[PDB]
């Protein structure tokens, strides 16, 4: 039914993850072989939240980065919206601090890297993601994160990561990220309760507890970010260059996408081509449209098939 058309172009396999707005499930894409993640929305079930879909959708579309998760595929159908994305099998971080208890100082650093790169790229295109938390990071297959769930994008989010300045956009951001490194290296968060008044008594205060195992230069870092007046809450730039961030490192974080979309790949424009019955001229032409059809996914997807065979040769 609307699954139907979406069966001309997936395989379906089992859920593998809900959230409030998505069931997502796993499916292979029939001609490459690749496997997908498919967010499945409901038009009717949304309601009045439908503008967070075309939020998130508007700006994946305009995204594409090593540490986001990539947009393939957007299909609409009389009562669903189905988002094919980049398939994750390493699950959210969250569960990963759980497994670890809490990260070492150093695989922190290697992990907030990458998210600083992720949000870097992300205010470098004008968002704010406004939902930075473990859960909205995911691992791929080569243990490296993506961030994900960008419903929320502006051009606001669980409360206990939630800057002051927003529960009565950069710096916002950047609080999240404090709260998220905060988490990572002591295995909880500094400002919890069950009871949302105190909790939000709490995040207005600023005041947590700093553990025995953490690093003055962490902990300094940590009062930088968890500054509760954004004024002074430290800046993205500063961020990007701060000494813990650069500690043991001769780079500085590269923000920059790896993964733009320059110029259309010889081989894979072919192989459409072939399927498509088109001469690669024509096939260029309509995949430059970038309608995010099945063209668009088919194209993307070749692509990042790719890329992991070129890993491996
Ligand atoms: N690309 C993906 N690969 C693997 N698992 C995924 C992927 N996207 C989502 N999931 C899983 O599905 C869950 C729900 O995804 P999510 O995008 O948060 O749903 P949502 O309802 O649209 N947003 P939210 O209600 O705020 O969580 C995630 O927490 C993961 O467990």
């Amino acid at each position: 039914k609307d699954y139907d058309e979406l069966l001309k172009y997936y395989e379906l396999y089992e859920t593998i993850g809900t959230g409030g707005f998505a069931k997502v499930k796993l499916a292979c894409h029939v001609l490459t072989g690749e496997m997908v993640a498919i967010k499945i929305m409901d038009k009717n079930a949304l309601g009045s939240d439908l503008p967070r879909v075309k939020t998130e959708i508007d700006a994946l579309k305009s995204l594409r980065h090593q540490h986001i998760c990539q947009l393939y595929h957007v299909l609409e159908t009389k009562n669903k919206i189905f988002m094919v994305l980049e398939y994750c099998p390493g699950g959210e971080l969250f569960d990963y601090i759980i497994s670890q208890d809490r990260l070492s100082e150093e695989e922190t650093r290697v992990v907030f890297r990458q998210i600083l790169s992720a949000v870097a790229y992300v205010h470098s295109q004008g968002y704010a993601h406004r939902d930075l938390k473990p859960e909205n990071l995911l691992f791929d297959e080569n243990h490296k994160l993506k961030l994900i769930d960008f419903g929320l994008c502006a051009k606001c989010g669980s409360l206990a990561y939630a800057a002051p300045e927003l529960i009565q956009g950069s710096e916002a951001d950047v609080w999240s990220m404090g709260i998220l490194l905060y988490v990572l290296m002591c295995g909880f968060l500094p400002f919890d309760d069950d009871n949302v008044m105190a909790l939000y008594k709490k995040i207005m205060r600023g005041k947590y507890e700093v553990p025995k195992w953490l690093s003055p230069s962490s902990i300094l870092l940590l009062q930088q970010m968890l500054q509760v007046d954004p004024k002074k809450r430290i800046s993205m730039r500063n961020l990007l260059n701060h000494p813990w961030v650069m500690q043991d490192y001769s780079c500085p974080v590269e923000w920059q996408s790896k993964t733009p979309l320059t110029h259309l790949d010889e081989d894979c424009v072919t192989e459409l081509s072939v399927h498509h019955r088109s001469s690669r001229q024509t096939m260029e032409d309509l995949i430059s449209s970038w309608q995010y059809d099945h063209l668009t996914a088919t194209y993307l997807l070749l692509l990042a098939k790719k890329a992991r065979l070129e890993h491996h040769h």
